């Protein structure tokens, strides 16, 4: 087998994303039988050298997931990755906490695979473009640069909310994401903080292939907007090398298996 090649001949470009209508994972599953239990799928034709664990934070948002894995499955498939989709659900009912829950899906992703790629995405954004390939790139990058709820502008040059992807080594070279974050905003900004800090850079897809669409949805129960957020970001210089990775506690209480995505439910603790 050869190296896949570097622009995937299967790619058909834009394609109508909408939420209206009802989704069945059986029929999912059944229209993406080359996709393996864990929803891991790896190319037949060709040698992929993106080993893609795509991680989404969760708690509550099983009909979003539903519409995500209906759209995207489809889309790694033809964007010719060795992926593996795993949802990072929440236990219990205690403060959201975004960025913990992606750095949970790093660590345990991994024991699953040698993953080199990692793509972190909200459950509710979805590519309108398939040429928006889910995979690393030189250096860090922003995903959903177009967005339907911002009108396809990015909102400021430094945003890096929605779906990104970093490679082992850059998530690694930043100590990973903060696991300080307790409710909604600033992790992003405090993310995108300690990129530049370690002297990378954001790379993104063009404003027209890197359309998304956002799945309208109203505030969620303890994940208000964060009031620490603003001065936690105006001093992420000092806290990243202590927050992250080298200090991330969690417990899994639970490991699942579906067809098409592994469950992982963790005890992240409670902000403190
Ligand atoms: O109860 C919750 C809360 C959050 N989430 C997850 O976390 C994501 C972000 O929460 P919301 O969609 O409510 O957040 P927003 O639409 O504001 O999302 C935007 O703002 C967030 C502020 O923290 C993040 O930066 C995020 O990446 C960005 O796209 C969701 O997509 C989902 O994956 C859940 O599953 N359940
Ligand atoms: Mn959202």
């Amino acid at each position: 087998l050869t190296a896949c090649p570097e622009e995937s001949p299967l790619l058909v470009g834009p394609m109508l994303i909408e939420f209206n209508i009802p989704v069945d994972l059986k029929l999912v599953e059944q229209q993406n039988p080359k996709v393996k239990l864990g929803g891991r799928y790896t190319p037949m034709d060709c040698i992929s050298p993106h080993k893609v664990a795509i991680i989404i934070p969760f708690r509550n948002r099983q009909e979003h997931l539903k519409y995500w894995l209906y759209y995207l499955h489809p889309i790694l498939q033809r964007q010719q990755l060795d992926y593996g989709i795993y949802v990072i659900n929440q236990a219990g009912e205690s403060m959201f906490n975004r960025a913990k829950l992606l750095n949970v899906g790093f660590k345990e992703a991994l024991k699953d695979y040698d993953y080199n790629c990692f793509v972190f995405s909200d459950v509710d954004l979805i590519p309108m473009n398939d040429h928006n390939t889910y995979r690393c790139f030189s250096q860090p990058r922003h995903i959903s640069v177009a967005m339907d709820k911002f009108g396809f502008s990015l909102p400021y040059v430094q945003y890096f909310g929605g779906v990104s992807a970093l490679s082992k080594q850059q998530f690694l070279s930043i100590n990973g994401f903060p696991n300080n974050y307790w409710g909604w905003g600033g992790e992003d900004d405090d993310i995108y903080n300690r990129l530049a800090f370690r002297g990378m850079s954001v790379s993104r897809p063009n404003a027209v292939i890197g359309k998304t669409r956002h799945i309208r949805h109203s505030r969620d129960k303890k994940n208000e907007p964060n009031p620490q957020r603003f001065d936690r970001i105006a001093h992420t210089k000092e806290t990243m090398l202590s927050d992250g990775l080298n200090s991330l506690t969690y417990m899994v209480l639970e490991v699942q298996r579906y067809p098409l995505y592994t469950k992982i439910t963790v005890d992240i603790g409670t902000p403190s």
